């Protein structure tokens, strides 16, 4: 019903291994993950071996294919400090094998929009903002501090005033994003905001003249802080996750009610997270014993989204 996967990676252990750190984590098949003898089942479970691309493979690549083919989608990342988010999200630039679920998402769309040259024409617009202090910064224009969601007639969220940028290569969505990664908050490199970077697919078919819409989100969320200024993000950090915490338990446990309205990101997800929309929740796992407490910590948030 919901429409919400979760799938929970854990990385390979070192270089750590020196300090004396245990592996803390037995698996029950492919799906499910033990550790202090509790279970926890999720949608998939990639342990240590589970390449770069086999990732992009079960989280996002048929999200991809319904966001080409008019729908909406979000994949969500989540994990604590050096669990291995960015490696999952981002990876190695241009290795191939190598980079991240974001740029093979990019080559995805492109080597489709190549392959169906003529027949097909497209314009994908990037946008790039960060709930920071629950207030929407655009990370495309340092100006624009302190943005709004509204609703049109339809129903349909935007961010009033985002800069919304033409992309027709794999390297100007990169640029894009390493632009936008300049002015991201970082503190202690901790990301203290939730970053959001909107593909929007927009193609019309020349042979029948119909337009398609598709928007991707990819979220890039901050982890749970148990602790001034740092205390003020600590606090919207939790606060705005457990907003999301609530909109995502809702949807899978099939209320009729879901809370949308009490968050900024969840407003601006509304129309792709929940009813025709796909999404793909991965949380990224440390496997040592020096943060076992973390693990659980990501792994009871992973549960929330679990039917």
């Amino acid at each position: 019903e919901s429409n919400i996967k979760v799938m929970c990676r854990f990385r390979p252990l070192n270089s750590e291994v020196n300090r004396g750190d245990k592996y803390i984590a037995k698996f029950q098949g492919e799906d499910t993950v033990v550790i202090a003898s509790k279970p926890y089942a999720f949608d998939r479970v990639f342990q240590s071996s589970t390449s770069q691309e086999q990732v992009y493979n079960d989280a996002a690549k048929k999200i991809v294919k319904d966001v080409l083919e008019g729908y909406n989608g979000t994949i969500f990342a989540y994990g604590q400090a050096s669990s291995g988010k960015t490696h999952t999200m981002e990876g190695k630039l241009h290795d191939p094998e190598g980079m991240g679920i974001i740029p093979r998402i990019v080559q995805d769309i492109f080597n489709y929009i190549y392959s169906m040259d003529e027949n097909l024409e497209f314009h994908i617009k990037v946008s790039y903002f960060e709930i920071y202090l629950d207030k929407i910064r655009d990370l495309l224009d340092v100006s624009k501090t302190n943005l709004s969601v509204h609703e049109d007639k339809n129903r349909v969220p935007y961010v009033k005033g985002a800069t919304e940028r033409f992309v027709s290569s794999p390297d100007e969505v990169m640029d894009t994003i390493d632009e936008g990664k300049s002015n991201r908050h970082v503190a202690v490199h901790s990301s203290r905001s939730h970053s959001i970077f909107l593909i929007n697919v927009k193609q019309e078919n020349t042979q029948t003249e119909q337009k398609l819409s598709g928007k991707l989100y990819l979220v890039d969320l901050a982890g749970s802080e148990k602790v001034g200024a740092v205390l003020d993000e600590a606090k919207n950090i939790n606060k705005s996750l457990s907003a999301l915490g609530n909109v995502i338990s809702a949807l899978a446990e099939g209320s009729t009610y879901v809370p949308y309205r009490d968050s900024k990101m969840t407003r601006i997800l509304q129309d792709s997270l929940g009813g025709n929309a796909r999404t793909t929740i991965v949380i990224c796992c440390s496997p040592s014993s020096y943060n076992e407490s973390e693990t659980k910590s990501t792994l009871l948030f992973g549960q929330r989204a679990k039917t």
